[PDB]
């Protein structure tokens, strides 16, 4: 199971890690991606993660997409997990450099409780560009399920520990 993670609530948990390192080695139930409504999986976690996929993420989002037209800013697919996972579960936060509302997070993060656990990154952090402070801050105010944090960013991971409140 999930090893090496710092416990700061009685349902989340942090750890300095690649996302897609630690699915490769958990293979969790769950592993969430920082989707966007296209499901185009260019950087940032979604890039990483379909890469590991070799492709196989985007080309299944592809068919979604085809399918059902685009998520929602705050809202999420449960597609296949592929090779890191038995599902991903898709989550789009809003984008601050889209200009999309910083509000829609909480929502994001909702979709979380519909799974028991979860390995997953800081919504609309990094590439997103919210403040991930304020993402974890969300994170232990709305997920109610267990939810294991990897941070990618060693520095950043320092920062979020020591400011946690
Ligand atoms: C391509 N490098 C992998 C990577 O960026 N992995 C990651 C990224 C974030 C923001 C959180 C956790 N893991």
């Amino acid at each position: 199971s999930f090893s090496g993670y710092l416990k700061l609530t009685d349902n989340v948990y942090i750890k300095n890690a690649d996302i897609v390192e630690e699915a490769k080695k958990v293979k969790p139930t769950v592993v969430v991606n920082a989707a966007n409504v296209y499901l185009k999986h260019g950087g940032g976690v979604a890039g990483a993660l379909n890469k590991a996929t070799n492709n196989a993420m985007q080309v299944e989002s592809d068919d979604y997409i085809a399918t059902n037209g685009p998520l929602k800013v705050g809202g999420s697919c449960v597609l296949s997990g592929h090779n890191l996972a038995k599902h991903c579960l898709h989550v789009v936060g809003p984008n601050v450099n889209k200009g999309e509302d910083i509000q829609l997070l909480k929502s994001a993060y909702e979709n979380f409780n519909q799974h028991e656990v979860l390995l997953a990154p800081l919504l609309s952090a990094g590439i997103f560009g919210a403040d991930p402070i304020h993402s974890l801050r969300v994170c232990v105010d709305t997920v109610r399920t267990n939810v294991y944090l990897a941070v990618f960013d060693k520095n950043l991971y320092d920062k979020l520990v020591s400011s946690f409140l």
